[PDB]
């Protein structure tokens, strides 16, 4: 053990940090007229509708 | 991996934001004595009306 043959000292280090995410969103609120287009065999009935507004520039 | 061989560095950024509106609006208040100068087929009445006012300089 003398001159500092045995004498020793590590050290060691690992790190790892990760995430992730994602997130989605949609609102929607009014009221439209819509016209019966067609009758399903089961009675169910098909609609389309449109609504144009012009207001000043558009 | 000696030499800064591999080392790297990078950044990117892409910034879009868009708006856009309009609004219009009219008011009338009053009161004015027209004339009926046709009935329709139906009924309705046609009428027609005008106030003239000058005071001191128009």
């Amino acid at each position: 053990f003398g001159n500092s043959r045995a004498d020793m000292e590590a050290s060691g280090g690992n790190s790892f940090n990760g995430k992730g995410g994602a997130n989605a969103s949609n609102t929607f609120s009014g009221t439209l007229t819509v016209t019966v287009d067609q009758v399903l065999a089961n009675g169910n009935l098909h609609v389309v509708g449109e609504k144009q507004i012009a207001i000043n520039q558009g």
